[PDB]
């Protein structure tokens, strides 16, 4: 009898959807008197109206449904919320619940209580209008559309039990995003995971136009959704009485299926991708509001989004059609005199740690365990020489995620859009291999490393693959993104919102556990001009993260593969911030031990003593270099001037974390100025080598008191083709470059410098006279190694 | 008998299509030596291989299938290539055709010319690898994954006859931006518009991993499609003598449709959606190329794409294998002993202007006319005294793009995200409304302006809302974007594609005509903090354009109304240059008359007289603001200052072209230092306020002379709700900040303004009072006006 309901019930979840609008409306507009005692007057109105109501009452719908379904099976949901203007909803139920009066003490469930309550939203020294860090039980903002699907797959990714209901809006729906993460079920695992409900609310109207989704007919509708593999249900009509009965049922039939398809999978006997249920609401937008207000139908229509009706203070007419809207809800029964919720609410409420608004998966630092990671420097190449022996840096790092891995069974996953195997990464293959739950063939088991379980999601869709890896973070879990540095621009949008999550998070909520941190790992940079990617790759992604806050996001460059799993071991550890690492997959040199390069990311910046030429003087010039290509220029750029000027005195300084630059005073990571100074002279030129536009150091560096001696070479543009060496001398990071750079930088080698650079621009003409000829660089340049 | 094909014709058919293969293996990989008239040696190989393979047999399947059915019924297509990496295959179909010979007259049809055709193909000082705009009759890049079927919908936005053969990747289809483009179909209007044909690649495995819409099963994908609105037709096997017969069916069966929808819109007997017809091509990746090469399978599988063989160099058994492969075609009865193709396959290649790679479309700019623009003075805002006329910004605009819309009704258009209606554009909507081609009903007639026929696209996907307008642009037509500031990262990856387009066509390419100039509005900016949106806007998105070189792309930051059409009508002349333009949608003040403003942006950046203290006199300080809201901060700190300075002189300089900041030597564009100088004094401080990252400016700014005394406040963070002028104060571009500020720097204001500046601070901390208790600003704040 769970599909049906008693009469009885049905008046108090109406209650309960009742009460959740009434406190919706309220919040939106009251700023005192909250139980309309008094007639309502304009003081008691909101100046400006910066809420919205469209979605307000279909989230309120689902969720009274929901808890009466939590009741019965003693369920655990989590409730992502799609339009994420909804706030006014899921505050509304909160609040009910009583979460929100733990959370804010001062929101006490009283009538002052309610009077804080209407006054604090969408106002100054007050909670947002969107899903924001504040509101609990929330994991996504919402401000942003179409990321809401991908959040709920990426918290149920190792959650067997839970269970995650995401309200998609039509509007919504037709974005990018969110038209490929609908295949998500695919790669779902139905027996070691949790099983998500995705609703759309196909209220049929967008701000101002008709929902693509809504014009579309019942068939095609339902064709679409049959391809992306959820199993249809359609539930219309806009009155109460039939919708309670309806819903109730659907989701009744949609979780025993859940249910059954997990019991099936668990047992083994049904190893095969089944149809997900998904429910479809036709409600009309707004179906609980005024209907027609300025001669304009307001009620299931695009004027229901946001703003019921434009002016109140100005109009007493509509302040009255708003008397008689909050009158409509009747809430004089409703509440006591007090101001609580009535013993009928009271008891339809969920109880304790049930309660969705109050589930530790959404706070989910509480849920998070510290990962288990072992020692890299097993993985760790042996160098016996720095800078002439030569090995791949992806190799190291693979193995040490493998590792990883095995020890870290449930809480741990890896993220690639088919660059795993492109980026030798196939170590972690040796183990585990990629999820996929599809058909399979025998070529398909020889070729590639498919299973049903598997700890490597694969989708070519950045969108999704990083909206999965932030809810697994928020949900208390670890994991790790590995690109190629051309498509970053993809996931743009997506890095500022979970920036945005983890600033606010961390400095104005103070009830938020910190959570795992965000680690990319960019490979492929611009450099190499690799087979796959557009030929005009742009490092640009670096620079919109810095301009981010310091305190939230860190990047980081590793010459080496050892410096690589340094910064690799390091950000599994912090919790707080961005990590963005460029690595380039190609075979390099490598630089630094394994216990050298631990004593590297421990400063992030530190002076190279076997590159560095003369200890115990002050240099002539000091060499820089960030990343690992343009690492490799500026060492042969200093074996070309060590060699032409024995004279010379050259201090070479390799930069792991690039905000190391930053003062002191911006941010307490960066270095001081006597730090600085002492890394970097405070009169010698500094010659810049920097992996990337070239004015980001600029940035970092501008307040340091030798800002104006800092010189950067940098990217600045690529041809159509050109090989490795050929693109350094377009940029002017190339060898020979940086040593014409050096000798004119340094004030006694602008005279004696003369025939050495004439030199050098003899050897730049004749390396790309033999580009052209062959098409490959000389064999001296590819296999080039530090003399010393 | 157009669907059956003869057995002769399928013989010269299947001969075009082994030579495209030859010659696209050829420039893969023979440098020299490209008849293969003595045996093959390493010298004549490439030394680095940076093609791909994996496509390259579908396109050239597909395009000599094309140019069959363009023989018969005399169609026009443009072959827009979704992979990217097949640009092998179309420069083979062109060689062939004779286009490439006639735009390259260097690579003739001979075989000193066939030499020079597979030397310059992925070599320095050669074509690339992907399709860029050196190669003939292609508008797409390709190189990013997910745009290109938007462009085959823009392409044939307003072309009625023209046809569009779009090929579409598997793995492309992954995309967030492809699987959102199908529904475009519904947009396109049968009537006025060519068709678009997408053709569905497939093969089943992407560069490493199995694709996702092959694993789906046959039923589950016919319902996947049905569901995007289109008619699906499956063609699969690995029989040539069988793929040739059904395909030729299946491309005669899908155009007649297409001829029957068309000639039915236009005979208005059949007004309503219909199926567009669609292929899908099961035909294994490389499924004429090598099986097997080192005990693994290279036909049909992943390793197919990119290289077939890792190294043919060092191992002579490959390079046997590989001169085995160009055996398999057969080449000797392909071509003559000159080396041009033989008369079977000139007679089957089509005739003149017909080509697809010769077709005027692809070469857009000689299809451009220039665009009719009404005078804007007559929409223009009358302005008695600047700085004291309030008036919205908007509703200038919308009735200049009115105007531009009557006088081309073909070749202009608008795009938004649904917010035209919320960005008060609705003057547009006098004369024409929004194309929907879907059901509709009364109440939709009466709240929205929806028909068949409509000249403005509204959708919220900018992914593909703003393919359709590169790809209209690229066609030699003109449009406009309208959206918001804060989802203009977005588009982020978009606009890149698009300015490399450009580029590249500039300079590069000698034969490309130049084309429209993109024109893109921004609007909601990140400081007035508007409902629909997030709370944490970024205005980064004007950073990344500046990232591009300022040849390629203009930012225009209009103050007023007027300002507003001075600059969209300029932006409409303008060819080879992204305009981006960001303008507040809210009511504001007006600061300059139509004549006015066409003399300000004349110069991009100039002195405003009436706002400026003292003339004839060294100004005190220069007072500079660049956006619209930043600029009545900037006006109202000039208020005060004069009000509490009698004896100060303040110069005031609003900056519309961003550009113009850069010296002369970094761009012509750019100010001289005189003219600099003249502007903003050598030694006085300067007080910019800019709307965006305050560090945008030290970017432009940085070699100019008075760099150092150049003081810029802008955009840093936003609190979760404020109120605009609390958000102003937080960010120190308030008046009361700016008019600090200007005390500090200014030398004698040091001690005479320490009153002044006491009362400031108590200005600040009253209204933030004041905001906090009331949640809107004071009434002589919002209603401010110019005094003088
Ligand atoms: C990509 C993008 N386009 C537009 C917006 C502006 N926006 C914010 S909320 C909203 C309404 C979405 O409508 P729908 O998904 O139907 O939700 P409903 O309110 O009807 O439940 C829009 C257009 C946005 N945030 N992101
Ligand atoms: C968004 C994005 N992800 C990944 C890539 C890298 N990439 C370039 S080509 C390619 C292969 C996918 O091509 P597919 O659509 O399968 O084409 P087909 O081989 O069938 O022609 C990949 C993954 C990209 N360019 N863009
Ligand atoms: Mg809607
Ligand atoms: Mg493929």
């Amino acid at each position: 009898d769970i599909a049906t309901l008693s009469p009885n019930e049905q008046a108090a979840i109406d209650a309960w959807w009742r009460a959740a609008n009434y406190l919706s409306v309220g919040q939106i507009y009251l700023r005192d008197n909250p139980l309309l005692q008094e007639p309502l007057r304009p003081e008691h109105i909101k100046q400006r109206l910066l809420g919205h109501w469209g979605s307000d009452p279909g989230l309120s719908f689902v969720y009274v449904h929901l808890n009466r379904l939590i009741r019965r099976l003693d369920l655990n949901l989590i409730y992502v919320t799609g339009p994420g203007h909804g706030a006014p909803a899921l505050l509304a139920n909160a609040w009910l619940e009583g979460t929100y009066s733990e959370v804010y003490p001062n929101c006490q469930q009283s009538t002052a209580g309610l009077q804080q309550f209407f006054k604090q939203f969408s106002f100054p020294g007050g909670i947002g209008s969107h899903c924001t860090p504040e509101t609990p039980g929330s994991i996504h903002e919402g401000g942003e559309l179409g990321y809401s699907l991908s959040h709920a797959f990426g918290a149920a990714l190792d959650n067997p039990d839970l269970i995650v209901a995401c309200v998609i809006g039509d509007g919504e729906a037709e974005t990018g995003p969110l038209a490929t993460s609908w295949h998500s079920n695919k790669f779902l695992n139905p027996a070691q995971d949790g099983a998500v409900l995705p609703i759309l609310h196909l209220n049929g109207y967008k701000i101002a136009n008709p929902t693509l989704l809504s014009r579309i007919s019942h068939e095609e509708l339902r064709s679409l959704f049959i391809g992306y593999g959820y199993e249809p249900f359609f539930v219309e009509g806009n009155d109460p009485a039939i919708l309670h009965g309806v819903m109730a049922s659907t989701l009744a039939t949609c979780v025993q299926k859940i249910q059954a398809i997990q019991a099936a999978a668990r047992s083994g006997e049904s190893s095969d991708r089944p149809m997900w249920p998904m429910i479809v609401l036709r409600t009309p937008k707004g179906w609980t509001g005024p209907a027609t207000i300025k001669g304009h139908v307001v009620e299931g229509s695009w004027r229901s989004h946001q703003v019921p009706m434009a002016d109140v203070l100005t109009n007493p007419e509509h302040l009255q059609l708003l008397e008689d809207w909050l009158r409509s809800y009747r809430p004089e029964e409703l509440f006591d005199a007090s101001g609580a919720p009535v013993a009928e609410l009271q008891a339809i409420a969920p109880i304790g740690d049930r309660r969705m608004s109050a589930n530790p998966v959404t706070n989910g630092g509480l849920l998070r365990r510290a990962l288990t990671l072992p020692d890299f420097r097993d993985q760790a190449v042996s160098v016996p020489a720095p800078g002439k022996s030569r090995a791949d840096s992806t190799r190291p790092l693979g193995q040490f995620l493998r590792e990883v891995i095995r020890h870290n069974p449930d809480n741990f996953r890896l993220f690639g859009p088919d660059e795993t195997a492109s980026n030798r990464l196939d170590a972690v293959y040796e183990v585990t291999s990629k999820v996929w739950l599809g058909d399979r063939i025998p070529e398909d088991e020889d070729g590639g490393h498919l299973s049903d379980r598997g700890r490597v999601m694969e989708i070519l869709s950045e969108h999704t693959l990083e909206g999965w890896l932030e809810a697994y973070l928020l949900t208390g879990r670890h994991g790790f993104f590995a690109t190629y540095e051309a498509f970053a621009h993809v996931i743009d949008s997506m890095v500022n919102q979970h920036a945005k999550w983890l600033d606010v998070s961390k400095r104005e909520v103070d009830w938020r556990a910190p959570v795992s941190s965000l680690n990319i790992l960019l490979s492929s940079t611009v450099w190499r001009q690799d087979h796959n990617g557009f030929s005009h790759q742009d490092p640009g992604f670096i620079d919109l993260v810095t301009n981010k806050s310091a305190r939230v996001t860190r990047i980081y460059l590793p010459p080496d593969a050892n410096c690589l799993l340094s910064v690799a071991d390091h950000c599994l550890r912090s919790t707080d911030y961005i990590n963005v690492i460029v690595a380039d997959k190609q075979s390099h040199l490598q630089y630094l031990d394994a216990e050298a390069a631990a004593r590297h990311c421990a400063k992030g910046i530190g002076i190279w003593d076997w590159a560095s030429n003369d200890q115990g003087a002050s240099p002539d010039v000091v060499i820089a270099s960030c990343g690992d290509v343009v690492t490799l220029e500026a060492l042969a750029a200093t074996a070309l001037l060590r060699e032409h000027f024995p004279d010379l005195k050259i201090r070479f300084v390799n930069v792991v974390d690039l905000f190391r630059l930053q003062p002191d005073t911006e941010h307490p990571h960066g270095l001081s100025d006597r730090d600085f100074d002492s890394l970097f002279t405070v009169d010698k030129p500094i010659i810049f080598n920097f992996h990337g536009y070239p004015w980001l150091i600029h940035k970092l560096a501008y307040r340091r008191h030798n800002h104006n001696n800092l010189h950067v070479r940098g990217y600045k543009e690529v041809g159509n083709i050109n090989t490795p060496l050929e693109l350094a001398i377009r940029n002017q990071v190339d060898r020979f470059n940086l040593a014409i750079d050096v000798i004119d930088r340094v004030p006694h080698l602008r005279d004696r410098g003369a025939h050495v650079k004439e030199w050098l621009k003899d050897q730049i003409h004749d390396h790309i006279q033999y580009a052209y000829q062959e098409g490959i660089d000389r064999p001296e340049i590819n296999q080039w190694q530090w003399p010393f």
